[PDB]
């Protein structure tokens, strides 16, 4: 009663685990005993106990769930102290029990009576101290659920004589009411079934297919309930509720993605005007008073509107554009504040601002009152597409126009990173090419009519056309690999395997994994030993939607901020991506480093230090690759800890590796292959690929009966100690 | 009930609270509509235009978005799998955490009292302490770290320090976060090359006491 | 094919005619495009200048299909001084880079 300190235990059997009861000794407790055992001043837990021989004196067994829940670890010492229940108010009505699949590997779509499960509960936990929170494990017709204590309710009163509850007991007559975990997948049958948090919100019942916007409907709904959902009841009701229209919406995200559809075809949903469009900086003229002048332009309209009929005109739109450059000029941004805010506006206007760059907007520009409203329209996902494709190939689809060999499903699982806007460009390109199949043109230009029939566009149609009309923008960078690889690769021996080899074991862990959305690798090597070649071969065959090389080569002369502004730009726009991969290869000449002094930029070293360590938005994956020289001073700036691995290159460093190199280059005969062999076989050799490349070039310039001996003396001289 | 939405809206500014009404009027009107080649004002059910507090409910959590006010995405991608026990020293960090949060809300003679974590590098000291902002409950929680000040200068990093600190004299609670103080310094081995101009100012901050009573 | 780009670096003794005899196998090359670049034309450039005038340099060898371009004098060109040492960084760096780059495809 007073507390005695015991020892934590594992559970002996597998039916007392599913009881949820801790295990004793019946020397030390009895079976059905609740007691109260304490892990710190402030962590107290209420347990069943049940009596096991197993179980060692002076010891209590605890199940995993169990230890989980309290904290609890095996071999830690905890107090115990005999716990009485006040039946007469502790006694418990009804339980409200979140029930989840325990094993993911074991969901299955099959209903549960939950009026079972309420029965079964009941029979098993009968006279059972549970609290709110709890986790256990439960079994129902041999299947394992997880089950968690939500909410706790007192008994009533009996016959003959809807509290909360943090603790109580479980009895016979005790209800259970199962609910389904968030996104949960089991089927719950019965009248056990009564839930929570039963809140959502109505809305009116669209068809996106009629319209031609595909795969944006949460964004859609969400503008049209906040911005125009008060200009539709009658003016008297509006008056009664004392509303005020809102005054400004601001869509961002990147080009061509529906921005501008997303409100022109809002438009006409409610009888109104047509918007009338004006550039970002075609506003920016010159000098004052063209500006202003078309500035008040804009309104003269709506003014008039106003003055004629008061407030029974019908709204107006402004399709804004780049509003980034308008502001950030002064006085257009405190015109249209004026204009829209203050005492002197109008009340039949809505502005809609579009824009890229979303952090450069202005701040005084974005508060209530003002701009409220602001909303992110992002590529399309696998439905946007497969939605895209159908809407925006209807037409041709109702003429019978279409082949049945056309599969949409498949057009859009291989189309990644497409925008939208080249979706649409995609079928204009098969239907030209379909078309140009069938015309007969030679000598002069003609028709063919023979086989003018069925003008199908066939899966040929299309996949001929995915690879040489449309270039995605977040897409491949297929220019840059015929510069970097230049002469293939060429396997002279083991390490170039082994390497190799490592490109795979890191490249399919960032793509079936989530518990490490970020990855790294440092290449490193003897100089002139072929890194930069060995990266992109790896990013390559990676199978990566996105992928860049950020070299130094292409800036040259810039200061130190203009890198790093370079630097952040490719890393921002490499992580608007479901998948990336970003190349930066000769470290040293970034950081600007020269070995006297020593001397080197500090600001770009902490911009590197500190991008290599951020992870994306979430669900996001990233992969980062560097290419060094000299680890050594590297280390001393402390950066291979941001690095999570390395790989070591090696160089040529055997006189075998060396013949079956000179061979599979495939240049010399058999005389002078055996020549050079017999000469070479008695000392060690160290010579990098690229330099092995550039003397057999130089050697090979003089004539037949000195190749040899030049080739031999170069080496001669070139060979140094390791 | 007008009582109860005062207590779940705390350092709320003054016009938050009518945008948060106003925001809880087009939910409740937005059902009554029924559109079908055109928008059009239902009939059958016009009557009842009542609002509910369903619609309260729904504005305040995804609606208004407070500015002196707790965040939800700060400390929410940088614990990332969660805290999973391995021994005693996680016990023994968060027991004291918890000891030194309860502390500097239930004294009168230190108002300001601040902590530090130390120990190897990779061993989980950046989802230690935001889970202890995460559990002090109060109602300014703030995150200031290096991973938006890429390319700053000294100045700029004065300016944007000073200014999150100031911000935080404006309610009766506060809560403030500083990650790898190493890293806003630009300390580097190969000198060292330290800044003198921020570490002049982060020494001082940390010895002021809020106007009053804060 | 395998050598797109090729450097070679002459060194010897003060005043032994180095500056004078690379102009002779430069004239003897024979290739369409030719083009000296010497300090002595670069008087009182600032620093951010002669990173321009190389990189214009470069930009119009690059265009033809052949090319020889010879630089004099490495070391005054950097304003080395054996006291201190001193030295710009930004043409070394400008240098280091500008040599190993290749040009377009088949040039
Ligand atoms: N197995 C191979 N591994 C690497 N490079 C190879 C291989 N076979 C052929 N090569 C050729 O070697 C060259 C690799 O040189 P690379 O551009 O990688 O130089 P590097 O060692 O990175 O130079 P630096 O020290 O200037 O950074 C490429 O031309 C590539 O075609
Ligand atoms: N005590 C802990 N017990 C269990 N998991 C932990 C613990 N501490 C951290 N973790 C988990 O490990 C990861 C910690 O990564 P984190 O970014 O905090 O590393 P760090 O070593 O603290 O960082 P830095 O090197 O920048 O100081 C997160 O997934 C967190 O969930
Ligand atoms: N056989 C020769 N070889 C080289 N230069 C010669 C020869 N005979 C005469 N000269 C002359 O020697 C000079 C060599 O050029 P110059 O003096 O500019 O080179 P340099 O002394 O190496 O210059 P620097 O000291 O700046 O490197 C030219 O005027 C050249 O005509
Ligand atoms: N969600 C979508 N569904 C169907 N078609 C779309 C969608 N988004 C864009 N498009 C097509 O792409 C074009 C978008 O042009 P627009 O958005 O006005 O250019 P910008 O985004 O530069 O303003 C339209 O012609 C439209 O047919
Ligand atoms: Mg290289
Ligand atoms: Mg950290």
């Amino acid at each position: 009663m007073a507390g005695r300190s015991m020892q934590a235990a594992r559970c002996p059997t597998d039916e007392l685990s599913l009881s949820n009861c801790a295990v004793v000794s019946e020397k030390d407790y009895q079976s059905g005993q609740h007691v109260i055992v304490r892990t710190s001043p402030n962590h107290k837990y209420i347990f069943t106990l049940r009596t096991h021989p197993s179980v060692v004196p002076g010891s209590v067994a605890f199940s995993l769930p169990q230890r989980k829940w309290a904290g609890l670890s095996i071999g830690q010492e905890i107090e115990v102290a005999l716990y009485s229940f006040d039946k007469a108010k502790q006694c418990i009505g009804t339980m409200t029990i979140e029930i989840d699949f325990l094993q993911k590997k074991n969901i299955d779509s099959n209903p549960y009576d939950t009026d079972k499960m309420a029965a079964e509960f009941i029979q098993q936990f009968n006279n059972q101290a549970f609290s709110v929170g709890q986790q256990l494990v439960f079994s129902f017709n041999d299947k394992l659920f997880g089950l968690l204590v939500k909410d706790i309710e007192a008994m009533d009163p009996s016959i003959l004589k809807r509290q909360k509850i943090e603790v109580g007991l479980v009895v016979g007559n005790s209800q259970v009411a199962f609910e389904k975990a968030e996104n949960s997948s089991l089927n719950l049958i019965g009248k056990a079934k009564t839930k929570e948090n039963r809140q959502s919100i109505i809305n009116p019942d669209w068809n996106f297919e009629k319209m031609g916007i595909g795969g944006l409907d949460k964004e859609f709904s969400d503008i049209f309930r906040r911005a125009f959902a008060s200009r539709v009841f009658p003016p008297e009701i509006v008056e009664q509720m004392g509303c005020k229209h809102v005054k400004g919406i601001l869509l961002y995200g990147p080009p061509g993605c529906g921005k501008t559809l997303l409100a022109r075809q809002i438009g006409k949903m409610l009888n109104a005007r047509e918007p009338k469009v004006v550039n970002g900086p075609e506003i920016l003229n010159k000098y004052v008073g063209e500006s202003e002048a078309n500035i008040r332009k804009l309104f003269a309209d709506a003014e008039e509107e106003q003055r004629r009929l008061g407030a029974n005109s019908g709204l107006h739109i402004i399709i804004f554009d780049e509003i980034d450059a308008i502001c950030k000029h002064d006085t257009v941004v405190n015109q249209l504040l004026s204009k829209i805010d203050g005492v002197e506006q109008l009340n039949n206007i809505l502005v809609i601002g579009m824009t890229n760059r979303p952090d450069l907007i202005d701040e005084a520009l974005l508060r209530p009152g003002r701009l409220e409203v602001k909303m992110e329209i992002g590529l399309p996902d696998e439905k946007g597409r497969l939605q895209i494709l159908h809407i925006h190939t209807a037409r041709m689809r109702g003429h019978q126009l279409l082949s049945a060999d056309v599969d949409i499903k498949e057009l859009a699982v291989e189309t990644k990173n497409f925008s939208g806007a080249e979706l649409e460009g995609l079928v204009r390109a098969a239907q030209s090419t379909a078309m140009n199949r069938h015309i007969k043109a030679s000598t002069k230009v003609e028709v063919d009519m023979e086989k003018a029939e069925s003008l199908q566009v066939t899966r040929g149609d299309f996949l001929a056309s995915l690879e040489n009309d449309i270039k995605p923008a977040f897409g491949t960078n297929q220019e840059d690999y015929a510069s970097y690889i230049m002469n293939g690769i060429i396997k002279w021996g083991d390490p170039v395997t082994r390497v190799l080899d490592d490109g795979e074991l890191l490249v399919q862990q960032t793509k079936n994994s989530d518990r490490t959305p970020l990855v790294s690798v440092l290449l490193e090597g003897p100089p002139h030993s072929g890194k930069t070649a060995l990266a992109a071969k790896i990013a390559e065959e990676s199978n990566f939607p996105f992928i860049k090389i950020c070299s130094p080569d292409k800036m040259i002369g810039f200061s130190e901020t203009a890198k790093c502004q370079a630097m952040k730009k490719i890393f921002d726009d490499a992580y608007k991506s479901q998948l990336s991969c970003v190349v930066v290869d000769d470290i040293e000449r970034l950081l600007d480093y020269v070995p006297i002094g020593p001397r080197f930029s500090n600001l770009v070293l902490q911009a590197l230090l500190v991008l290599l360590k951020k992870a994306p938005p979430q669900g996001r994956k990233l992969l980062i690759i560097g290419t060094t020289s000299r680890k050594d001073v590297l280390q001393e700036m402390e950066m291979l800890n941001a690095f999570s691995t390395t790989i070591h290159v090696p160089n040529i460093a055997t006189g075998e590796q060396l013949l079956e190199a000179l061979e599979l280059l495939g240049n010399f005969k058999d005389k002078e292959r055996t020549t050079i062999a017999q000469q070479v076989k008695g000392k060690k050799v160290w010579i990098g690929i690229k330099k092995l490349l550039m003397l057999i070039e130089m050697s090979l310039q003089m004539d037949p009966e000195y190749r040899v001996r030049k080739f031999l003396a170069l080496l001669r001289e070139e060979g140094a100690s390791p």
